[PDB]
């Protein structure tokens, strides 16, 4: 024959485009040095503390307004009973609320602070049962 035809030619091209970076931070008000392994707890519902005493109840009552709505306490997982989670909460919460008195000024009556004890353990004990139901229903 005189001539004749053919053709053929390769397919791929260029590297492949993919590709993949990430980047990114966050902050938070926990993993002090001397606690390392608790986190902050959910708030709940107004938690009104009655004293038996009119007198007492009322001055809750006006200063609920400037007092703790959350509490703070190491995980479920660390404890075998319940009177130990509660007494991490309750501990670390005053000890929260202390540091900001003392180094921003005083906010409050000693009076004020003697009703704070009960909010706070009251919110523990209602906290250890929401963390211990979140445990058994994850699976943990």
């Amino acid at each position: 024959g005189q001539g004749g035809t053919h053709s053929q030619w390769n397919k791929p091209s260029k590297p492949k485009t993919n590709m993949k970076h990430v980047a990114g931070a966050a902050a938070a008000g926990a993993v002090v040095g001397g606690l390392g392994g608790y986190m902050l707890g959910s708030a709940m519902s107004r938690p009104l503390i009655h004293f038996g005493n009119d007198y007492e109840d009322r001055y809750y009552r006006e200063n609920m307004y400037r007092y703790p709505n959350q509490v703070y306490y190491r995980p479920v997982d660390q404890y075998n009973n319940q009177n130990t989670f509660v007494h991490d909460c309750v501990n670390i919460t005053v000890k929260q609320h202390t540091v900001t008195t003392t180094t921003k000024g005083e906010n409050f009556t000693e009076t004020d602070i003697k009703m704070m004890e009960r909010v706070v353990e009251q919110m523990c004990i209602t906290q250890y049962q929401r963390e211990s139901q979140a445990y058994y229903q994850r699976g943990a």
